[PDB]
């Protein structure tokens, strides 16, 4: 099923395709969890994209959602591919990838993995300490590194202690000690995150990639790579979307990096390419009243399958009936269960829904991005099988960015 | 050592050697190398341990080992030669369990909420003995199994467990649907703090077993769970609570009355048997002087007990520092590029370097049986132990 793309046929939606599956399986049994997964939406994103960043080449964030269907798409959209481990860099090259079009965007990578990429011809690679240096003087000596600079996020849970990027002050040092180890420094990259509120913060981040640039100019280096990360919304179920975000990141880039500078820059989407590209739908499998009636629904996906999500990527659902709600249909309120023997795989404290069955469906939009690829078998349940679809004029278009 | 896959192999442990004195030749092994993945050593032997202390201490009661807490091959297969049941809640769990030999009546179905063409696959193949707590899976065992010996789930001081009063109403609702219902189940959990709470619930068992017999059902089974501790870094040890559970058994249900008595025993055998190395990969210093380590395994691996199972983790040294040795503020990473991939927010630990080893004990139960592929970093490699005295043990297991 992997590399099995089925038809859309013209007229159909994803949707229509779903209710199609599921009255097809209602007089049985065979009742598994299941993705239907439209790579045409991923094209549609690609194409907006090209419009809303003109200058921009996208470099799609394997982690997000390491499908090979989605891989593969992307690469006869020849968009580049950002990775972050050998496996990663394995798929992407056994789709035919060239190494050119993919940065090692991890700024802490175990040395194998560094000698992993060297020796597959992975230049370009991320990094924000000394330590980093260190070991890619060793390790990966001719590579081209990308200085990863701190960014603020105001909403982060943890804002004493982050990961990755290097302040304005360690990033002149960093570019000295590289300048000591013969380390060819070619750009800056940043990551603003998926929570961000205010697109100024993408100023403020371009603003400081330009300061790092001139620092490397005074320090000898030719640096030509600008880096914007991701973050950028996958659907339009947020207040602030793509094309406000985008419509103040372009005169930024106008300003502090002009394109007769010389300047390439290139971002790292993952969930925009891919959330709003697949649909989950479960099937209630038990179900509990508890006494004015509330109602208790398990269904056969849960935290430790795609709903990790909630828990990993802060993510919030909204379950969606398959069958319409009637105006006078009385809800109830309601919780929602994974299929695990675990008390903590709860997918939804509490909502308002009609009764339910078991049997019936309960669909999750915008589930492609953070889902599967970190889902777990703990258990023993299985990953939900993805139906991927794919229309003929979609296919005519990828055509197209194949020439 | 080198794997000879890793499932099925198990290596040899000399006389005087531990687990300890493993990991230490293995990390010696590699020195002089950058293949320095993380790993497990999983000590088969800690587990026979483990079996023959559950013996002593709880000699009325039949353990069924919670595949779920760690589904490995080689522990099932240590188990299944050990004689004990198993605690399956999937059709991939049975299947692995009766993969290994073991026969359907040592299986207990132990999930209340199971999806229909579940409940088939254990009917196709034998599992006859499935737990509940709901009007609804009634009906779906009407349908799918309908010749299941059900074990009624009690609640306990969630998800799972129904009450007294809906006891009586499930017990009903099982006779009018013909359906037998043949014992009692309960789960306290592994926070548990007062040992009380499992003589209340035997108590409530006690009172369901009652009910049962006024409908006409002939009540034998007792499923006392689990949460039974799997070290000796707790609070409430095992054997402060078998020592509340054992009198509390005699009192509710003596042997004279035919009961028989099962637990559902899964982090008890196998936390202490696994302890994981990991690789200091990469290193920062904030400016008094604190650092921050990246090691090759993290929350989205063997470190999802953090978030799934409130794990509390605890950093050591391969070698005991000098009692003088200058120790800095410090925080630990997992290898993914997810800024929540985090494992220690701080901890005290003397300046380390790229290439140094950090252990984590008690590492067996809800770490790799929970852990995903994320950002395509690979599951740890585990080297199963056992001694020749501890695969003599098992044999007297066996036999
Ligand atoms: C996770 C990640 C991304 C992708 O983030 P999205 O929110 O999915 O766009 C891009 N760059 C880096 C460095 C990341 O860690
Ligand atoms: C998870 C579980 C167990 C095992 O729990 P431990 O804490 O690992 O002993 C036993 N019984 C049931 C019903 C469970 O869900």
């Amino acid at each position: 099923e992997e590399f099995d793309c089925h038809f859309l046929d013209e007229g159909f939606t994803a949707k229509d395709i779903l209710d199609q599956k599921i009255n097809e399986v209602s007089s049985s049994d065979d009742k598994d969890a299941f993705y239907v997964a439209d790579l045409g939406d991923i094209l549609k994103k690609h194409l907006r994209w090209l419009k809303a960043l003109p200058r921009v080449t996208p470099f799609y964030a394997v982690k997000c959602n390491d499908s090979k269907a989605i891989v593969k798409t992307l690469a006869a959209t020849r968009t580049g591919f950002d990775c972050a481990s050998k496996t990663e860099i394995q798929l992407v090259q056994s789709l035919g990838v060239p190494p050119e079009r993919i940065i090692y965007a991890n700024p802490c990578k175990q040395v194998s993995q560094i000698k992993y990429a060297a020796n597959n011809g992975v230049q370009m690679m991320t990094f924000d300490s000394e330590v980093e240096l260190m070991k890619v003087a060793r390790a990966h000596p001719k590579a081209k590194l990308v200085l990863r600079i701190a960014t603020d996020d105001s909403k982060a849970v943890c804002r004493l202690s982050v990961k990755f990027g290097a302040t304005l002050r360690t990033s002149r040092l960093l570019l000295e000690r590289a300048k000591e180890l013969n380390i060819d420094v070619v750009g800056v990259s940043f990551h603003v995150g998926s929570g961000c509120t205010d697109p100024e913060t993408f100023v403020q981040a371009i603003s400081d990639a330009r300061c790092v640039f001139d620092m490397g100019a005074e320090v000898g280096f030719s640096m030509y790579l600008l880096d914007i990360g991701g973050g950028f919304p996958g659907s339009e179920d947020v207040k602030l979307k793509f094309e406000e975000i985008t419509g103040v990141i372009n005169p930024a880039l106008d300003k502090y990096f002009p394109s007769d500078s010389g300047v390439r820059i290139i971002a790292e989407p993952g969930r925009y390419y891919v959330a709003s590209a697949f649909t989950l739908a479960v099937n209630i499998i038990a179900k509990k009243i508890v006494l004015e009636q509330t109602f208790m629904y398990y269904v056969n996906d849960g935290v430790y399958g795609s709903f990790n999500c909630i828990l990993y990527d802060h993510a919030h659902v909204k379950p969606l009936l398959q069958k319409r709600p009637k105006p006078d249909e009385k809800y109830y309120s309601s919780s929602i269960w994974g299929p695990t023997c675990d008390g903590l795989d709860r997918i939804v404290e509490r909502c308002d829904l009609p009764e339910m069955h078991v049997g019936d469906w309960m669909l999750f939009e915008n589930m492609g991005a953070y889902t599967v690829a970190a889902a777990s078998t703990f258990n023993g349940f299985q990953r939900p099988t993805i139906y991927y679809v794919m229309s003929g004029p979609a296919w005519q278009l990828m055509q197209q960015f194949q020439n």
